């Protein structure tokens, strides 16, 4: 019932953040066109003036110190603009702090359910096009300092053109622990390094040439006892031995992104288009 007063907001911090702000006149919210919902909120589809884009509506925010650090955020997530990495259209604050998210529509969905779907023919190339595209997103968001913490292909969306952005960060956080994705060290020390998202990156690369099986189909006694994930069927040697890389036991000699879209992108030169992938029996339908 708190009610908010958004003039108590610094004047600097306003003028600062009007590069990202969407008037209500350029706007259109489609509210009987539901994409998701839950304790995060609510996704809309909306438009933008044409073109198509998610709606993001957030719990109310009635304290000008967390409306702040919304604002803040939008400012810095507006300059991570890269090709593989889900931008900020912009955002919106309405009376009484209610904020709406606005973000390109995403075709396809999240690249989980979408290697998943047994009606899509992916081909060896596609997915590893997909894990090359995955790496130069994280290859960007390494520059810029920012760790993910959550990279995972349910946290990767595929836009009409099939490019995947790395999604799930920033004020795209919260659309709908990860211990099956984490780095050894990280499981013993709740940090997270770049490192331990390259570890992360391996098991996203696993889940890509399994067509979406979980993980390991009690993980840091597993993994101590000498274990890593299996060779997938359809992957090829050279990845799975990248792979191995991205779980090297010392975070320090795992490869830098950088490395990892150099590597894969002649891995996926190699081939045209010829292997269809398929689901592992043993692994389908499980959670």
């Amino acid at each position: 019932t708190v009610h908010i007063d958004l003039s108590a907001l610094n004047p600097e911090l306003v003028q600062a953040v009007q590069h990202v702000v969407i008037g209500p006149s350029s706007l259109i919210v489609h509210f009987n066109e539901v994409i998701g919902r839950g304790h995060f909120g609510c996704v809309y589809h909306g438009t933008l003036l044409k073109i198509h884009c998610a709606v993001k509506s957030l719990n109310r925010i009635t304290d000008i110190g967390e409306v702040s650090q919304f604002l803040t955020e939008g400012i810095i997530m507006k300059d991570f603009s890269h090709p593989n990495v889900l931008s900020l259209l912009g955002i919106c604050l309405r009376s009484e702090g209610s904020p709406l998210v606005v973000l390109p529509y995403m075709k396809h969905g999240d690249l989980r359910n979408f290697i998943r779907n047994e009606t899509h023919n992916p081909t060896v190339k596609d997915l590893i096009g997909f894990g090359l595209q995955v790496a130069k997103g994280m290859k960007f968001l390494a520059s810029k300092k920012f760790v993910h913490r959550d990279l995972a292909a349910r946290n990767c969306m595929l836009d009409e053109k099939f490019t995947v952005k790395v999604a799930d960060f920033g004020l795209a956080r919260d659309m709908y622990l990860p211990v099956k994705w984490m780095a050894l060290e990280s499981l013993q020390t709740q940090k997270f390094t770049t490192k331990s998202d390259v570890w992360s990156f391996g098991v996203l690369l696993w889940e890509l040439m399994t067509r979406g099986a979980p993980p390991y189909p009690d993980i840091t006694v597993y993994l101590l006892q000498g274990r890593r994930l299996l060779q997938p069927e359809y992957c090829p040697d050279p990845l799975y031995e990248v792979m191995l890389k991205c779980w090297h036991p010392k975070a320090e000699m795992r490869p830098s992104f950088s490395e990892l879209v150099s590597r894969i992108s002649a891995i996926f030169s190699t081939f045209i288009g010829e292997h269809y992938v398929h689901v592992n029996a043993t692994y389908v339908n499980v959670k």
